[PDB]
Parts: C-alpha cells; structure tokens; sequence
C-alpha cells in the first residue's frame, strides 16, 4: 500500500484510525500515528491487507505508536487533502494563533488555527497531557491522523476533542471546538523515527 498521511487503516480487523506520517527508523518503514488506536504488536491493515504492526505506543499520559511496516509498503512524504497532496517539508512547530490543518479518513481534511498549548484531555482510560489545542474539526475516526500546515510543516497527530452526538465537531462553531493534538517532536525523537520528507 501507499502510505500517505490521513488514509484509513483498521487495526485488528476492528478499530479504524487515520494514518499519521510516513517514517523511518534506519532500515525500518513506518507510519506515526495515535497510541490509543492500538496496543504493541496489533495488526494494521489497508485496503484489506496487512501493511505492519504496532511497534511501541504510549497512551494514556502520553497519545503517541508508530507502525513498523513490512518492507513492501510505499512511504511517501505525503498528507491527503481530497484528491489532491499536500507536501511534508519538515516538522517546524508552529505558535499559537498559527493557521493549521489535518487530515483523517472521516471528516477528510479541515482547517483552522492554534488556539491553545499543553492541555490536559480527561479521556474514559486516564489523562493525557502536553496536548496541542486546534480549532479544526474533526470526528471518530480521524483519530492517529496528520496535522500539517499549509506550508508542509507537520505537527503532531490527533488525539481527540470535543465530538459531539453525531460523532463530530463540525456541527458547533470554530470558538466552541477543542480538537487536540500530539505534538510530533517528541514521537520522533522517543523512537528514533525520522520523518519523510520532499
């Protein structure tokens, strides 16, 4: 499979997440994505078939896994936005008040600005903290998938937000939505994962 920033990929024929960024660790391919979509060793899926398995995640405290992927996957420096691409150029981060996207398998690709830095998510399983705050939709599913500025610059991984009964943020204005994010720098460094680029 292509492994492109906010495709659908099932985990354990059950769940399904959006893939975050193409990786490497040496030899290694890979994709980041959230550490809530899976547990070590989970088989990962697209298209039907199996691409790799969860490598290492934290959550909760943190919401961070990468997905080693078998060596016949086609990594690209890629995020989905419709039909088209947006390029990842590198992982900059950007301030609060920056003008933002993601990208995810349920509600494709949205855009809207930093609002806040290290917040807290109370979620069902414990705590995560350090989350970066957007004011992007999204909804169940697009969990693990990119957040990435226009100018290529990838930012972390979604984790979760404020949906609401229809599984969703997109229904509530901007100034009400809390979409949350895990910062992409310290995915990278804990495992040692170098981002795709182009």
């Amino acid at each position: 499979a292509n492994i492109v920033g906010g495709i659908a990929y099932s985990i354990n024929n059950a769940s399904l997440c959006s893939v975050g960024f193409s990786v490497t660790r040496g030899a290694t391919k890979g994709f980041v994505t959230a550490g809530h979509c899976g547990t070590v060793n989970a088989t990962a899926r697209i298209g039907g078939a199996v691409v790799g398995t969860f490598a290492a995640r934290v959550f909760p405290g943190n919401d961070r896994a990468w997905v080693s992927l078998t060596s016949a996957q086609t990594l690209l420096p890629r995020v989905a936005n419709g039909s088209s691409f947006v390029t990842v150029r590198g992982s900059t981060e950007a301030a609060v008040g920056a003008a933002v996207c993601r990208s995810g398998s349920t509600t494709g690709y949205q855009c809207g600005t930093i609002t806040a830095k290290n917040v807290t998510a109370n979620y069902a399983e414990g705590a995560v903290r350090g989350l970066t705050q957007g004011n992007a939709c999204m909804g169940r599913g697009d969990s693990g998938g990119s957040w990435i500025t226009s100018a290529g610059q990838a930012q972390g991984v979604m984790s979760g937000g404020n949906v609401q009964s229809n599984g969703n943020n997109c229904g509530i204005p901007a100034s009400q939505r809390s979409s949350l994010f895990e910062r992409l720098q310290p995915i990278l460094s804990q495992y040692g994962l170098s981002l795709v680029t182009g």
